[PDB]
């Protein structure tokens, strides 16, 4: 269990890099399309610009071994609260839970062997 | 700075620790009337229970010194989207910053030498 990031949801991409960025010091790390991955000293925050969703998304290693443990536990959530583990497109693995809030919290892991990794 | 922490309000406390103590695996480090703080692995989570507000935490040390070095920009921003330095009964030192969606986010630190921890 690396970060807990929040996940926003923003109308703008460039107002969006121009508060935290500009204004509260962050550092633009990662972009592909509308999205952003920032980090202030090292910690996350992950933008996604809009013009249920995810609001937290929790970075780990091994999520396979993290989704065994959690497992029985998942086991007892309704059915349309959480989602089996999956590799994604953008290249991460991971699997979803619904929170209490109705937004939903994200676990994921960056893929390991045999897939292509992105910078 | 130590963590980003997401500040979730959520209907019921106990549905809530629930699901993220008992079935995800969070600690339950504080509580106090509808406000819980857990960990996992030692990262943030905080939660509110209500039956815009702030979304996210950012702890940190010296929070002085890091609002001297944000004020500069800070003073550009829309004065209602901002707030300053102000000691909290809750014994945190805050400032805080309205976010693009309209929920605030929040730069908080325990009081510093002086104060009964």
């Amino acid at each position: 269990i690396h970060q807990i990031t929040p996940f926003l949801h923003i109308p703008d991409m460039q107002e969006a890099l121009t508060l935290f960025c500009d204004t509260l010091g962050f550092e633009l790390k990662y972009r592909h399309s509308n999205y952003a991955y920032l980090e202030l000293s090292g910690c996350g925050l992950r933008l996604l610009e809009e013009p249920a969703r995810v609001a937290i998304c929790i970075d780990v290693s091994d999520i396979d071994s993290l989704h065994t443990k959690l497992s029985p536990a998942l086991e007892n959530l309704p059915a349309d609260q959480v989602e089996p583990l999956k590799n994604m497109p953008y290249g991460q693995r991971e699997f979803q839970v619904r929170m209490p809030d109705g937004d939903w919290l994200n676990f994921t892991a960056p893929l390991a062997e045999g897939h292509h990794h992105h910078h």
